[PDB]
Formats: C-alpha cells, sequence, structure tokens
C-alpha cells in the first residue's frame, strides 16, 4: 500500500493539539 | 490501495483538535 | 507500505502538544 | 516498508509538547 | 524497514518538551 | 533497518528539555 | 541495522536538559 | 549495527545539563 | 558494532554538566 | 497593508517553473 | 489593506508555469 | 508591512526552475 | 516590514535551479 | 526590517543549483 | 535589519552547487 | 544589522560545490 | 553588525568545494 | 563587527578542497 | 515499417513534461 | 523495422521533465 | 531494427531530470 | 538492431537529473 | 546488435546527478 | 554487441555527481 | 561484445563524485 | 570481450571522489 | 578479456580522494 | 538588438551548400 | 547585441558545403 | 555582444567541406 | 563581447574539410 | 572578450583535414 | 581575452590532417 | 590573455599529420 | 599570457608526425 | 607566461616522428 500527501496547518494563528499526518499507510 | 491527496486548514484562524491527514491507505 | 508526506505546522502562531508527523508507515 | 517525509513546525511561534516525526515506518 | 525523514522546529521561537526525531524505524 | 534524518531546533529561541534525534533505527 | 542522522539545536538560545542524538541504532 | 550522525549545540548561549551524542549503537 | 560522531557544544556561550560524547558504542 | 496565505502544489506530480508565493504585500 | 487566502494546485497531476499565490496585497 | 506565509512544493514529484517564497515583503 | 513564512519542497523527488526562500522582506 | 522564515528541500531527493534562504532582510 | 531563519537540504539525495543560507541580512 | 540561521545539508548523500552559510550580515 | 549561526555539512557522503561558513558579517 | 559560529563537515566521508570557517569578520 | 519525422518545441518559452519523439515506429 | 527522426526542445527556456527522443523503433 | 535520431535541448536554459536519447532501439 | 544518434543539452543553462543517452540498442 | 551515438551537455553550465552515456548496446 | 560513444561534459562549470560513460556493452 | 568511447569531464570547473568511464564491456 | 577507452577529467579544475576509468571488461 | 585505457586527472588543479585506473580487466 | 531561433534542416534527405542560421543580429 | 539559436541539419542524409552557424551576433 | 548556439550535423552520414561553428560573435 | 556555442559534426559519418568552431568572439 | 564553446566531431566516421577549435577568441 | 574549450575528435575512425585545439586566445 | 582547453583525438582509430593543441595562447 | 590544456591521442592505434601539445603560451 | 599542461601518447599502438610536448612557454 503507497501513500502520498501534504498537510500543511495555519498561516498565522496556533496549532493546538492537533495531530498533522502528511501521509499514514497501515499494514 | 493508493492514496493521495492534501489537507489545508484555515490561513488566518487556528487549528483546533484536529486530524488533519493527507491521505490515509487502510490495509 | 510506502508512505510519503509533508507536515508544515503555523508560520507566525505556536504549536503546542501538537503531532506533526511528516510520514507514518506501520507494519 | 518505506517511509518518507517532511514535518515543519511554526516559523515565528514556539513549539511545545510536539511530537514532530519527519516519518515513521514500524516493523 | 527504510525511514528517511527531516524534522525542523521553530526559527524564532523556543522548543519546549518536544520530542524532534527526523526518521524512526521501528524492528 | 536503515534510518536517515535531520532534527534541526529554534535558530533564536532556546530549546529546553527537548529530545532532538536525528534518527532512530531500534532492534 | 544501520542509522544516519543530523542534530542541531538553537543559533541564538540556549540549550537546557535536552538529548540532541545525532542517530540511535538499537541491537 | 552501525551509527554515524552529528550532534551541534548552540553557537551564542550556553549548553546546561545536556546529553550531545554525536551517534549511539547500542549491542 | 560501529559507532561515528561529532558533538560539538557551544561558540560563546559556557557549557556547564553537560556530556558531550562524540560517539559511543556499548557492547 | 497585512497579507496572509498558505500556497500548496501538487502532492504527486512535479512543480516546474512555478511561483509558489505563500502571502505578498507590496508597499 | 488585508488578504487571506488559499491556493491549492493539483493532487495527482503536475504544476507547470503556474503562478500560485495564496494572498496578494498590493500598495 | 507585514506578511506571513507557508509555500510547500511537491510530495513525490521533483521541484524544477521554481520560486517557492513563504512570504515576501517589500519596501 | 515584517515576514515570517515556510518554504517546503519536494518530499521524493528532487530539486533543481529552484529559489526556496522561507521570508523575503525587503527594504 | 524584521524577516524570519523556515526553508526546507527535499527529504530523499537532492538539491542541485538551488538557493535556499530561510529569511531574507534587505537594507 | 534582523534576520533569522533555517535552511536545510536534503536528508539522502546529495546537494550539489547549492547556496543554502540560513539568515541574510543586508546594509 | 542583526542574522541568526541554521543551515544544514544532506545527510547520507554528498555535498559538492555548494556555499552553506548559518548565517550572512552585510554592511 | 552582528551575525549568528550553524553551518553543517553532511552525515555520510563527503564534502568537496564547499564554502561552509557560520556566520559572516561585513564591515 | 561581532561574528560566532559553528562550521562543521562530514560524519563519514572526506572533505576536499573546501573552505570550513567557523565565523569570519571583516574589517 | 519506417517513421521519420522533426518535432521542434518552442523557441523562446520552456518545455515541461512534453514527450517530444522525432518518429515512433512500433512493431 | 526502419526509424529516422530530430527532435530539438526550446532555444531560450528550459527543458524540464520531458521525454526528448529523435527516434524510436520498437522490436 | 535500425533507429537514427538527434536530440537537442536548450542553447540558454538548463535542462533538469530530462530524457535526451538520441534514438532507442528495442529487442 | 542499430541504433545512432545525437544528444546535446543546453549551451548556457545547467544540465540537472537528467538522462542524456546520445543512443539505445535494447537486445 | 550495434550501437553509435554522441553525447554533450552544457557549454556554460554546470552537469548535476547526469547520465551522460554516449551509446548503449544491450545483450 | 558493439558499443561506439562520445560523452563530454561541460567546458566552464563543474561535473558534480555525473556518470559520464563513453560507452557501454552489456553482456 | 566490443565497446569503444571516449568521456571527457569539464575544462575549467571541478569533477566531485562522477563516474567518467570510457567505455564499459560487461560479461 | 573487447574493451577500448579514452577518460579525461578537468583541465583546470579538481577531481574529487571520482573513478576515472579509460576502459573496463568484466569477465 | 582485453583492456586498454587512457585516464588523466587535472592539468593545474589537484586529484583527491579519485581512483584513475587506465584500464581494468576482471577475471 | 536580440535574436532567437531554431533552424532544422531535413530528418532523412541531405542538405546541399544552403546556410543554415539559428539565429542573425547585425548591428 | 544577444543572439541564441539552436541548427540541426539531418539525421540520415550527408552535409554537404552548408554553414551551419547555431547564432551570429555582429558587432 | 553575446552569442550562445549549438551546432549538429549528421547522425548517420558524413559531413564534408561544413562550417559547423556552435556560436560566432564578431567584434 | 562574450561568445557561448557547442559544435557538433555526425554521429556515423565522417568529417571532410570542414571548419568546427564552437564558439568565436573576435576583436 | 570571452569565448566558451565544446567541438565534438563524429563518432564512428574519421575526421579529415578538419579544424576543430572549441573555443576562438581573437584580440 | 579568456578562451575555454574541449574539442574531442572521433571515437573509432582515425584522425588525419586535423587541427584539434582545445581553444586558442590570440593577442 | 589565458587560454584553457581539452583536445582529445581518436579513441580507437590512428592519429596522422594533426595538430592536437589543448590551448593556444598568442602575445 | 596564461595557458592550460590536455591533449590525448589514442587509445588503440598509433600516432604518427603528430604535434600533441598540452598548452602553448607565446611571448 | 606560464603554461601547463599534460601530453599523452597511446597506449596500447606505438609512437613515430611524434613532438609530444607537455607545456611550451616561449620568450
Amino acid at each position: 500500500t503507497t501513500a502520498a500527501g501534504v498537510a500543511v496547518g495555519s498561516a498565522v494563528g496556533h496549532v493546538m493539539g492537533s495531530a498533522l499526518t502528511g501521509a499514514f499507510s497501515g499494514g
């Protein structure tokens, strides 16, 4: 299984308690 | 299984308790 | 299993209690 | 299993209690 | 299992209690 | 198992109680 | 198991109670 | 098991109570 | 087991109570 | 004048001869 | 003058000769 | 004049002849 | 004039002849 | 004039003929 | 004029003919 | 004029004909 | 004029014909 | 004019025809 | 099967992601 | 099967990600 | 199977990630 | 199978990550 | 199988990560 | 299988990480 | 299998990490 | 198997980490 | 197996860490 | 005065007594 | 005065008594 | 006055009594 | 006056009584 | 006056009574 | 006046009565 | 006046009555 | 006046009545 | 006047009536 991604949060505000995963590939 | 994606949050406001995954590919 | 990703937080605000993973590949 | 990634936090604000992993590849 | 990554924190603010791992490859 | 990474902290602020590991490869 | 990495702290601020490991390879 | 790394602290600020290991290779 | 590393502290500030090991290779 | 933005390219394909500016604020 | 925006290209195809600006604020 | 931004290229493909500026603030 | 930004290239492909500037602030 | 930024290239591919500037602040 | 930045190249591939400047502050 | 930066090259590949400057501050 | 920086090359590959300057402060 | 820096080459590969200057302060 | 051809791209602009084949002769 | 051809790209602009084959003759 | 060809790139601009084959003759 | 060809890159710009083959003749 | 070719790169710019083969003749 | 070729790099710029083979003839 | 070739690098610039083989003839 | 070749490097610049083989003939 | 070759380095610059073999003939 | 052009002759037939100029710019 | 051009003759036939100039720039 | 060009003759046929100039720049 | 060029003759046929000049720059 | 060029003859046929000049720069 | 060039003859055929000059710089 | 060049003859055929000059610099 | 060059004859065939000068610098 | 050069004849065939001068510097 192949995964490809981009995860971008905010540009000015904060990031609190957040799961920013670019790509997930389970097995 | 192949996955491709882009996940973008806000540009000014915050991101709180959010799961921003670019791509998920389970097995 | 292959994973590729980019995870970017904020540009001005802080990052608090956040899991910024570029790519995850379980086994 | 292969993993590739980039994890970038903030540019101005702090990073507090955060797990910034560029790439994870379980076995 | 192969892992490759880059983990970058802040550029101005501090880094407190954070796990900045460039790449993790479990066995 | 092979691991490759880069871990960079802040450029102006301090680094306090932080685990900056360039690459981890368990056995 | 092979490990390769670079761990860089701050450029202006201090480093306090931090584990800066370039590469870890368990057995 | 092979390990290779570079660990660099600050350039202006101090280093206090910190474990700067270039490379660790357990057995 | 083979280990190779470089550990560099500060360039202006002091180094206090710090374990600067270039490379560790346990047996 | 204040500007805030996020510019994200592709997730799989390349980026060729492109001006990806997150935010522009002329004077 | 204030500007806020998000510009996202493709998710699979390439980006060629394109001006992806998140936000522009002239003076 | 204040500028804040994030510019992210591709996640798998290359970046060729591209001007990736996070934020521009002219004077 | 203040500028803040993040510029991230690819995660797998190369970067050729590209100007990756995190933030530009002219005078 | 103040500038703050982060510039990150690739994680697997090379970087050829590229100007990776974290922050530029002209006078 | 004040400048602060982080410039990181590749993690696996080479760096050829590239100008990696962490921060530039002209006068 | 003040400058602060971090410039990191590759972690596995070579560095050829490259200008890796942590911070530049002209006068 | 004040300059502060860190310049780190590769961790495994060579460094050929490269100008690795930690900080430059012209007059 | 004040300069402070750290310049570190490779950890395994050679250094050939390279100018590794920790800090330069012209007059 | 015989094939003869001439394929010419642009004279001023670039060529991006293009398959310029002078002649193709399948079997 | 016989093939004959000429493939010419640009005269001023670049060539990016392009397959310039003068002649192809499959079997 | 016989193949004959000429493949010419640019005259001023660069050539990035391009497959310039004068002639291909499969079997 | 016979192959004959000429592959010419640029005259002023660089050649990055390109496969310049004068002639290929598979078997 | 017979192969004949000429592969010429640039005349002013560099050649980076490129496979310049005059002629290839597989078996 | 017979191979004949000429591979010429640059005339002014450098050659970095490049495979310049005049002729290859596999068996 | 017979091979004949000429491989020429640069005339002014350097040659770094390059495999300049005049002719290769596998068995 | 017969091999014949000429491998010439630079005329002014250096040769670093390069494999200049005039002719290779495997068995 | 027969091999014949000429390997010539630079005429002005140095030769560092280079394998200059006139001809190699394995068995 | 600026000139840019491409001049291509035949692909199969000969070229006899012909002035093939890519670009002419008189003074 | 600036000139840029590409002049390509035939691919199969001969070139007899022909002036193939890539670019001419008189003074 | 500046000139840049590429002049390529035939790929199979001969070149007889021909003036193949890559670039001419009179004074 | 500046001149830059590439002049390439045939790939299979001969070159007889021909003036192959890469670049000419009169005074 | 500056001149830069590459002049390449044939790859299989002979060179008879030919003036192959890489670059000419009159005074 | 500066001159730089590369002149390469044939790879298989002979060179008879030919003036192969790499670079000429008159005075 | 400065001259730099490389002149290479054949790789298999002979060289008869030929003036192979690497660089000429008249006075 | 400065001259630098490399002159290489054949690799298999003879050299008869030939003037192989690496560099000439008249006065 | 300064001269530097390398003159190499054949590797297998003879050298008859030939003037092999590494460097000539007239007065």
